[PDB]
DNA sequence: CATAATAACAATA
DNA sequence: TCATGATATTGTTATTATG
DNA sequence: CATAATAACAATA
DNA sequence: TCATGATATTGTTATTATG
């Protein structure tokens, strides 16, 4: 328990923002910096409570998810400046009802999607487009194609993925590769953090591996590699978004706009349709190929979004 | 907040047990009765804590699930004698780690089953046997057949089920009926408590309805109707168990012994295989036909236990 | 000289 | 299963009384 | 006289 | 997503500087 410290990343972001040619003012980051600064020398939890109450009063008007995210930012700043043992971490948090309601809403959305799956009629054209993106010389395109083919998250694909040949007996597997660099694990001991596991691919493994080699050895590929989530977001998010919008504009199901992470969802589906052994559930297979926490099947629920046109067809054959 | 009261059901069970021709002594019920008796006049929470600590010390040696169940019994007794506002309800409970570990174990079991589904090779013979049980004159048999065909829980089937014709446009549906009397709802406002909803049946609806009419109008049927869970358990559980063991001894998959609730599991599976529309997930369909809480998909995980031989076959066709 | 009856004991949803 | 701090079911076995 | 750049704002897993 | 009290990602839009 120290009473002194500074949140380096926020301050650096501000000082970096002092040379902005355009864009918003970093007001939130400013408030966080001022918060941490005012925290220095504080010992009375009453004062801490008052401060955090001021901050809470400021965030009034924002959306629930937004407020939650901001709270996450504040807490990470506190951890960065003062450590995990600071008492403010017992004060600077959301009220229980907030997280309860967030959970309720999320589960409601998932439950709604499960009762109204979207028919991905042109999924073959999408997969085709990704496979075409594999051969492009534009690193972004190759990345998108890799999101489509390996089903790895954008951050994983662009910043930290490790793809390698998967041994099939005494040879190399054609329809699967080894992957390392799972994201969002939070370094849980039951997670795939630092674990190399085998995943299926929706095209020949040679093409995937080669394409990833072309991506890594690229200039933008060497710029991307090792990036923090903020760096990657600020650098690529909107461009990737626009490019994805434009690529699949006319083939994506009209119930929704084509977003990058959708390619992950679809992947799972297609993968399950083609490679899943008969002794496993859809939840279990999703959980396996997506690299989820040990013994978890609940996260998989979030990925059941589409239904394949053939499944739709023969589910109408049986009737 | 009163300090006086008696748990009527326990005492009545004891006084009823005073005329036992055979069987164990009601020691647990005795301890609960003595507990409630000693609670009378208690005002100091320290004393309450000491008492419940004595009880906890007694239960040492039992299994975790057992201790949990016993705690449930104690709490229900406290609620019966003193009401929901008694402070002992804040003391007479399990420590958080116990329920955490229970959850962990349960989820681990489910996750294990999801990665090793059992091939129900002879499920057609089982369904056939149930359909045969529908025409029997033995009410128990009819009940079993109804567990197999309607997929309703034993307690529901024998004690409180309300089956009725399901309207299909301007007529009666052949492959579905209306059901009322959902169990285990705990009267949640998002549950099917007191709700009549439509369920699929694995044989013609006429046969089901007729068979249930023959069951209800029976003597044992009129004895069963309206029974508490304890009454039904003590009256029927072991007989139903033995009969179920004997009926499906040679056709049930050899990975497990044939238990009544299995017929529910299987039901779901078969139902999903035959009736599920293409726009819904297996989780959602299970949740729908099993009558689960609103927006819940997690309970359905517990019912994915078997895999049908045809699915096994064509999952090996695709390979 | 042995079996059925009962509730403890236990696991599942 | 409903809620996420537990309860309500379903499943198994030791112990007891009894010509 | 208008567009791109940036971080706020927001939702998903 | 990992844990079940939240965090780490991915997705959207208002605001700002700038010949
Ligand atoms: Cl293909
Ligand atoms: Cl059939
Ligand atoms: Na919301
Ligand atoms: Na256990």
């Amino acid at each position: 328990y120290p009473k002194t410290g500074v949140a380096t990343s926020i301050v650096e972001k501000i000082e970096r923002a002092e040379f902005n040619t355009a864009g918003r003012k970093p007001t939130v980051l400013l408030r966080i910096a001022d918060f941490i600064a005012a925290m220095n020398g504080m010992d009375a939890k009453q004062d801490m409570q008052a401060l955090w109450d001021a901050e809470i009063a400021i965030m009034n008007g924002r959306a629930q998810t937004t407020i939650i995210s901001y709270i996450t930012k504040y807490r990470n700043a506190i951890r960065e400046a003062f450590g995990d043992d600071h008492p403010m971490l017992k004060i600077a948090t959301g009220d229980a009802a907030m997280y309860d309601e967030a959970r309720r809403v999320k589960m409601e959305k998932i439950a709604n999607k499960h009762g109204a799956l979207i028919t991905f009629e042109n999924y073959r054209q999408v997969l085709k487009i990704c496979e075409d993106c594999l051969k492009s010389s534009d690193p972004l395109m190759i990345g998108i194609g890799l999101i489509g083919m390996t089903g790895r998250a954008p951050y994983e694909v662009f910043t930290q993925a490790e793809f390698s040949p998967a041994p099939y007996g005494k040879g190399v597997s054609k329809w699967s590769i080894l992957f390392n660099g799972q994201a969002k694990t939070k370094q849980g001991e039951g997670t795939k953090f630092g674990i190399t596991y085998e995943i299926p691919v929706l095209t020949r493994s040679e093409t995937v591996l080669a394409a990833y080699k072309r991506l890594r050895e690229s200039g933008q590929g060497k710029l991307w590699h090792g990036m923090s989530i903020d760096d990657f977001s600020s650098e690529t998010r909107l461009l990737l978004r626009d490019t994805v919008f434009n690529l699949f504009e006319d083939v994506w199901p009209k119930e929704e706009l084509p977003k990058p992470y959708g390619l992950r969802h679809l992947y799972a589906e297609v993968a399950y349709h083609n490679f899943a052994p008969p002794h496993v559930t859809k939840n279990s297979y999703f959980a396996a190929i997506l690299g989820h926490n040990n013994n978890d099947l609940e996260t998989s629920l979030s990925y059941m979004t589409y239904t394949l046109p053939e499944d739709r067809d023969n589910a109408l054959a049986r009737l």
